[PDB]
């Protein structure tokens, strides 16, 4: 379940080398790029040392489980640098900012924005045109399904660098100042700030 | 114009696909690396999967407009995962630390270093000398072109986690306490400190 | 050590690396030893610095009939660490420099960023877009929150960076200053500034962080 996958661009008198169904092997007679498992090319690239005589390897994850959204079909705008995982659901027209992070279950509502560097723990709960701020955080609940997560309700402004505890529902058209620290739930139309957070203003 | 760039590794009986313009196409009889939009590529797979046995598609973002920054001939240093949008000025000697985001119509004076996991909303201003700290967010204004943004004067050092809002100056010399929130003009030569940040030294 | 860290910020050199795929009559073209060349008579990638492979591209320009370079850090001397081997998780999108102690079944979440020196204990978590500032230490059965930052000190190497004692819950957004200690078993509230050493199994909160339980 966990995994290592490496791209390896190797070179070499490469007919002389056979592999595995369990390794993706683009190549030609000369060069090619291979797709699998480190532990798996790790032994092809030593057991064949005479053949494979130069390469690079690539990898940028350790013993991971959880694939990347696959985002070529989703019907919004994603940013280069923004990190979703699968199972994440993304509204009609949501703006996923650069360098952004979407843990697995959250559900971000048609017309939203989560900001530059933002986190959305798991399943947090984003409705329809909020925009969350940069740098804010919307604490996780993984699990059971049963818990309740950060609920955002629609038309809610998230300020940056915000911190949403687990559990609290920030009520439909209310706005959290820049770096409150939300501790309970927020009233529909109305202005907290703070840490805690408290309510500042009735809008 | 909204994007969805892919790469896609592919091979089989390459030499009889015919790529159209659009895409740039490195391979030779067997095996190959395309370039180019999705809509495109995809179309091209499916219709030739009779001479393309197996691929891999790689795809970083989702209609995407803005190009990240050409950083090959900057005079300073940009560490990996930092992302910078075109269209933005980086100072001679300036340093951009591993995932700071940048955004369009930023500036970064000569000798001013942005650190881990900062942003810097659309027309932040930071001056010379600067140190802005890791997590710190200067608040964008993108539009219209007469909304001040936010301007970090020379010689300016910004706490870590702290929050600049809209239309603030902070002040030539000033210090800004970790996790404070800026609410309005910092003075020359200050230290601030709190939520919303206030005048101690 | 500290010592050896300074050492070999300085002996590395900056780099600007690229990777260009390229195409053409390439059986004209003769790639120097400074670049790695993985090609076929009409296609193939580059590796290599962009001072060297620019100069490589324009002088054969009548062979190359077009090439995309990639490229993603300008003047980086410091590599980043081989996770390949080690015995913990790593998520994709975490910035971690070489020269960095990952512990046994540590998990170092997406788009987290820890810088040379930082060492992480056994099955500590550092969680999403947390930040650790060079040569600070976190200890083990550690939870830092999401957005949380600690310290950094690379310079002078005498000087005494971040230490997270075992046992300890950093919240969200919460910012450890340079030269704290973050006692034993303590918990740090959500969005806390931590600005003196806080008491083991003590709980902090505020800013300045003040002891509450
Ligand atoms: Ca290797
Ligand atoms: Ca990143
Ligand atoms: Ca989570
Ligand atoms: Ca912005």
């Amino acid at each position: 379940e966990k995994k290592t996958p490496v791209k390896v661009y190797i070179k070499g008198d490469l007919k002389e080398v056979t592999f595995p169904e369990t390794v993706q092997a683009f190549v030609n007679k000369k060069s090619g790029v291979l797709f699998g498992e480190w532990s798996e090319i790790k032994t092809i690239l030593d057991e064949n040392s005479k053949y494979i005589v130069d390469y690079v390897v690539e990898n940028d994850r350790r013993n991971s489980a959880i694939p990347m959204l696959d985002l070529k079909g989703i019907k919004a705008r994603i940013e280069p640098g923004a990190i979703i995982r699968d199972h994440v659901e993304i509204g009609d027209n949501a703006v996923i900012m650069m360098n952004a992070t979407i843990n697995i279950g959250a559900v971000i509502g048609e017309g939203s924005m989560i900001d530059m560097n933002a986190v959305l723990g798991g399943r947090a709960t984003v409705g329809k045109n909020c925009h969350v701020g940069a740098g804010a955080v919307l604490a996780g609940v993984i699990e059971p399904p049963s818990a309740k997560p950060v609920i955002v309700e629609d038309d809610v402004v998230i300020g940056a660098n915000v911190v949403v505890l687990e559990g609290v529902t920030v009520g439909k058209g209310a706005v959290v100042a820049a770096g409150a620290v939300v501790t309970e739930d927020v009233p529909p139309y109305t202005v907290v700030a703070g840490t805690p957070a408290r309510v500042i203003k009735e809008i």
